[PDB]
């Protein structure tokens, strides 16, 4: 297992524009198009991202290309962020994947708002981090995915993604 397989499990794959758990227009493997209520604005963003007249449908290779770009961007976003990089550097490879997952889902700004939990991760207090992480809108809104990520931070293994 690795970050790509992990996020593919958490986000799924859909080739036509859909609404994500928050109601925002999305396509592919969790690629947010816009927060705008307008389906046309979303179609516009899509064509702009793919570089062709898509009419809201994309192929599997287009979806995986957006996905490669988005993982790359999440990683570099962590490494340029002053709050996040020190945490990332302190973690082992499995736990780094959990941090990337969170950034991918909620963005740098969003994750940097978990200041108390991140300090606990840096200190390597895994059980205490896991409790703090669950006291969050994130956990209440997408509990099954949040449990998988939290379990990854607590154990440093892929067991939550095992047989999925
Ligand atoms: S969220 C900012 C932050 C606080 C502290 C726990 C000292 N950190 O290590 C970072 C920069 C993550």
């Amino acid at each position: 297992m690795n970050i790509f397989e992990m996020l593919r499990i958490d986000e799924g794959l859909r080739l036509k524009i859909y609404k994500d758990t928050e109601g925002y227009y999305t396509i592919g493997i969790g690629h947010l198009l816009t927060k705008s209520p307008s389906l046309n604005a979303a179609k516009s963003e899509l064509d702009k991202a793919i570089g062709r007249n898509t009419n809201g449908v994309i192929t599997k290779d287009e979806a995986e290309k957006l996905f490669n770009q988005d993982v790359d961007a999440a990683v570099r976003g962590i490494l340029r962020n002053a709050k996040l990089k020190p945490v990332y550097d302190s973690l082992d490879a499995v736990r780094r994947a959990a941090l990337i997952n969170m950034v991918f889902q909620m963005g740098e700004t969003g994750v940097a708002g978990f200041c108390n939990s991140l300090r606990m991760l840096q200190q390597k207090r895994w059980d205490e981090a896991a409790v703090n992480l669950a006291k969050s809108r994130w956990y209440n809104q997408t509990p099954n995915r949040a449990k998988r990520v939290i379990t990854t931070f607590r154990t440093g293994t892929w067991d939550a993604y095992k047989n999925l």
